[PDB]
């Protein structure tokens, strides 16, 4: 039942109506667009962070170390799992932005490709929300996804019914979240975006939340396809409807991928993207 395009990064003016097709007419799921940034591009993004001349993303490097092998390494706070109030949120919003914009150089600017992408998608402007004080959401993090460590099954539309979304919650419209990211650096082998054919149910704590999905997920029979997207392509697909993961890093080159999220405004005249 999945339905993916595979189309390249010069024809995304030829599917202008691509993020209204899949959260509002549902008629695809996915989207794998090659060539958004250049290979050169995210080497040298990936040989800034590991070099640490990265203009302090170092600084904002969350290790994840109390949760177990299933969730990466993440440079910036996500909106998920964060405390309602947002404070470490929002600063860290502030220094990935700075952070990020000085690691690509503009050759392209990761914030503008990604909205002349967005943009290109959907021809509505193509904005990073704004908190109660008028504070930054983050448009993305860096999720670093090393040897035996994977992403674990998760959907979602499950995230912006938790406290840290209480605020950008009512800025979007009621409609499935979608999700975005693009890899730096792909392993040997594994750190494969598997979606799986399962819906969100909305009547159905980051460790309490992977347990319970985890549990549910177990009993349910349902058809999977695998992505493994290369350096620069970007995979927009419907993860807030579909049950989706990362498979198991392999081998001694880790998995390193910026990305996030994307809804329309309440008004559905807006694309607001974040992470
Ligand atoms: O690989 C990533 O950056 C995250 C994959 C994922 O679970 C998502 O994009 O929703
Ligand atoms: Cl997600
Ligand atoms: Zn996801």
């Amino acid at each position: 039942a999945l339905h993916f395009l595979d189309i390249n990064a010069t024809e995304v003016k030829k599917y202008p109506t691509a993020i209204q097709d899949i959260i509002i007419n549902r008629s695809f799921d996915g989207m794998i667009i090659r060539g958004v940034f250049p290979r050169d591009t995210m080497e040298q993004v990936a040989r800034c962070l590991e070099e640490g001349n990265d203009g302090g993303m170092k600084s904002i490097l969350n290790k994840n170390e109390e949760f177990g092998t299933k969730v990466a390494q993440i440079y910036g706070h996500a909106i998920v799992g964060q405390s309602p109030d947002l404070k470490d949120y929002f600063a860290s919003s502030a220094i990935f932005r700075q952070a990020c914009r000085t690691m690509f150089q503009g050759s392209p600017d990761f914030e503008e490709q990604v909205e002349s992408i967005f943009h290109s998608l959907s021809g509505l402007p193509v904005e990073i929300p704004t908190g109660p004080e008028g504070q930054t959401y983050t448009p993305a993090t860096i999720r670093l996804l090393l040897e035996g460590r994977e992403i674990a099954v998760h959907v979602g539309n499950d995230f912006l019914l938790m406290p840290a979304a209480n605020h950008l919650k009512t800025l979007l419209d009621l409609s499935d979240q979608l999700s975005y990211f693009i890899p730096l650096t792909v392993p040997e082998a594994g750190g494969e975006l598997v979606v799986y054919n399962l819906e969100w149910n909305p009547q159905e704590d980051l460790h309490k939340y992977i347990d319970e999905v985890e549990s549910k997920f177990k009993s349910n029979q349902s058809q999977s396809v695998a992505y493994a997207p290369g350096p620069g392509d970007m995979l927009l697909f419907n993860g807030g409807r579909y049950y989706h993961r990362v498979s198991e890093v392999i081998g001694n080159s880790p998995r390193r991928t910026i990305g996030g999220f994307l809804a329309f405004s309440k008004e559905r005249n807006k694309i607001y993207y974040w992470s």
